[PDB]
């Protein structure tokens, strides 16, 4: 937990405490956000690429059934 | 796979084909990128928050041992 920036640590504490809700489909949640960023022309190409690669790598991994997760 | 943007589908095909490398720690890879974005003052606060929330949610989920991953 220590390696994460302040904002992630804050929001982690808030999900855990019930100040924020929790999304049980946690892999789906990360894929949704990474997909939005990858597609966001308002973001730099470097940022879009970083998001895209992490998403693609997760899909090709065995953590997700990339055809049928959602 | 169909719901993802073109960039993610392209990079997925490239990891799968060997035009790009693969990162076996796929959950670590998504957490690293989300953490970089969450901390990036060059990105809008809305974008930072979307990245932070998805990362925090993944950490609190049981997909990752958030203290001891990596």
């Amino acid at each position: 937990m220590e390696k994460y920036c302040e904002l992630i640590r804050k929001r982690y504490a808030e999900i855990a405490s019930g100040d924020l809700g929790y999304v049980p489909d946690a892999l789906g949640c990360v894929l949704k956000v990474l997909n939005e960023m990858a597609a966001d022309d308002a973001l730099s190409e470097a940022v879009r690429e970083k998001a895209a690669y992490a998403a693609a790598n997760l899909l090709v991994s065995d953590y997700v059934n990339e055809l049928e997760h959602h």
